[PDB]
């Protein structure tokens, strides 16, 4: 029993963290193989960064510009490449330590755990969702470039999520591993903020299911929806629409539970509309849409607490 | 900027993740130089659960009654030993992956980080506070025990907690790495339940003070209280006395801030009386009290965004 936000255990990608230094300008890069990668913020100083030409300012380095550390060995620089917003360096060294792994682009609502790293040192490790806005709530602190996100399938990491800035709000944005922004976002300091966010439905919907496999039913009812009229209740509260792919990925959550999913539905409806009545499901006083249904199988017993 | 439940880079402890099999009971065990250490439930069988004497169970076992695996290396057995709650079984070979070390008994209000184990294979890791009943809020399902809690400080693992049962409130409890429990629990079947929980006032102070730091100050007044004034309030709201010793752990956090401990405590009294308003403090729409002054300062930044 319990339910809680879970990160896949860090020690493969702690294996990977190394510190990259070109100038001034210190952050920390991953290192597979024989290739380190990370931000190309890193070849930027505070006056570069309003307006930075990053083709212009790369290609007055030189392969010894940059001083990459694993620990204390210091790793030779033997090639880079700008693939859009990272640097992939070719070191001399292919890392021992290196994981099966694979990139990945995780796509809005699903989850990843970060590693937030600082100096090229792990420091801290929690879970993730990426929001429909493209931001994540993480926590990070000046040094946190460039600190991944992955999730963990088996043998294989899966790398999702190089961490690059901070926004107006607290909130944070990054790139994929082929350094590609999640996001309409940019890596230059403007007035760029998140857009306007919205409630990931789908996991709302996973959580509640999680709640009856753990033995709560408090929240559900005698009552049906259509897919059309949850939808105009779901828009007015700032719910994503429901799809018929979404209640379909609920199928095997529907079966453990025998809660027909629009079922399920009419009792998110009546929970948006009348509150949780000073009640809580799984510890938490509202509605928790951090938990893909993925999250949900992973963490919950196949067995339902009758 | 943010602020998360952080659990530490689980990678050192993954190294001493065994599995431990003796007759038909399979559990996790932690491998640390040429010691395997485990719950003693794995030599009791469902029968022997609802009144197991331990001794008498133990005596009838050999070194090789136990099986212990390192994926996929057996690791022979050549010594034995109960000690409190625990088994620690000396094996032929010492772990090459042990780090430097310390195990340590934490106080109720304290944090640590779970690393949530199944068969010798570490699944999932986040952070706990042991709550003054002496259990944790947990995630475990059937194949846990052995699990371990830890806090890592610079190159020292601090192991704090062996996880054993799961109670009928769906808390969990178990021992620190001596094998002695926390609380008044027995590792038996038995109609044992939690004691009445507290909310631990020192957290949420250093909570409110985190806020502050990252730049939110709308739940502070212009009040004061006094010691006695402020445990007044908190003995009707069910939260712990205010002790001198813990507003003296509050004295970096204050100055930080420039909020005097005694106007937070008046803060926090407004706080109770009239709720938050439909208003949240980093993110949450209730007082949170699972991160302790240290875990605060660990974080936030050192420099407050006044
Ligand atoms: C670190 O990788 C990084 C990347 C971008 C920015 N800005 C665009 C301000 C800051 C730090
Ligand atoms: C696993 O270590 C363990 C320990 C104790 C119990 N009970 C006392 C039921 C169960 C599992």
């Amino acid at each position: 029993s319990g339910f809680r936000k879970m990160a896949f255990p860090s020690g493969k990608v702690e294996g990977c963290m190394v510190q990259v230094t070109c100038g001034t300008t210190t952050l920390n890069g991953l290192w597979l193989d024989d290739t380190v990668y990370c931000p190309r913020h890193v070849i930027c100083t505070a006056e570069d960064m309003l307006n930075p030409n990053y083709e212009d300012l790369l290609i007055r380095k030189s392969n010894h510009s940059f001083l990459v550390q694993a620990g204390n060995v210091q790793l030779r620089v033997i090639g880079h490449s700008m693939q859009n917003c990272l640097l992939r360096l070719k070191v001399d060294t292919s890392n021992p330590k290196t994981p099966k792994y694979k990139f990945v682009r995780i796509q809005p609502g699903q989850t990843f755990s970060v590693l937030a790293c600082y100096n090229g040192s792990p420091s801290g490790v929690y879970q993730c969702a990426m929001r429909p806005n493209h931001t994540i709530k993480g926590s990070f602190l000046n040094g946190s470039c460039g600190s991944v996100g992955f999730n963990i399938d088996y043998d294989c990491v899966s790398f999702c999520y190089m961490h690059h800035m901070e926004l107006p709000t607290g909130v944070h944005a990054g790139t994929d591993l082929e350094g590609k922004f999640y996001g309409p976002f940019v890596d230059r300091q403007t007035a760029q903020a998140a857009g306007t966010d919205t409630t990931i439905t789908l996991n709302v919907l996973a959580w509640l299911y999680a709640a009856v496999i753990n033995g709560d039913r408090w929240f559900l009812n005698r009552f049906t929806t259509t897919l059309n009229d949850f939808n105009l209740v779901a828009m007015k509260y700032n719910y994503e629409p429901l799809t018929q792919d979404h209640v379909d990925i609920l199928g095997p959550l529907s079966a453990q539970t025998g809660i027909a999913v629009l079922d399920m539905c009419a009792a998110l409806k009546e929970l948006l509309q009348n509150g949780m009545n000073g009640r809580t499901i799984l510890g938490s006083t509202i509605l928790e849409d951090e938990f893909t249904p993925f999250d949900v199988v992973r963490q919950c017993s196949g067995v339902t607490f009758q």
